[PDB]
């Protein structure tokens, strides 16, 4: 259950982004993890997503919500560096250039609170 950055070294994370640049150049490499203090939402099956660079962030919110199989009642937020991405109808390619990690991944966190 450890976070991605505790399972992979910085150099290995950089090499993985570089490999994705070669093999899936039109995809943004995204890490999506459950907030550490999250109580209500389940853990997602997978952590690493290759997102076509034209996808709007607001659509990624809907996709992850569907993957979690929640009621329309359960609150859900997907955050990039504590910015909620529910209303961001901007392609991920633009968010990437602005919010990417030094290792080249784009890190997101989901929670039942937007704090
Ligand atoms: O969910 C995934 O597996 C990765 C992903 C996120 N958004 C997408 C949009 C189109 C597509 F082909 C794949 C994706």
């Amino acid at each position: 259950d450890r976070p991605f950055k505790q399972r992979r070294s910085f150099a290995d994370r950089c090499k993985e982004v570089q490999q994705i640049r070669d093999q899936h150049p039109s995809k943004i490499p995204v890490i999506i993890e459950r907030y550490k203090g999250e109580k209500q939402l389940p853990v997602l099956d997978k952590t690493k997503f290759l997102v076509p660079d034209h996808v709007n962030m607001s659509e990624l919110v809907k996709i992850i919500r569907r993957r979690l199989q929640l009621n329309p009642t359960q609150a859900f937020f997907l955050l990039v560096n504590q910015h909620s991405m529910v209303s961001v109808s901007t392609p991920i390619a633009d968010i990437y250039e602005q919010e990417k990690d030094e290792d080249g991944f784009l890190y997101m966190v989901y929670a039942s609170q937007e704090t």
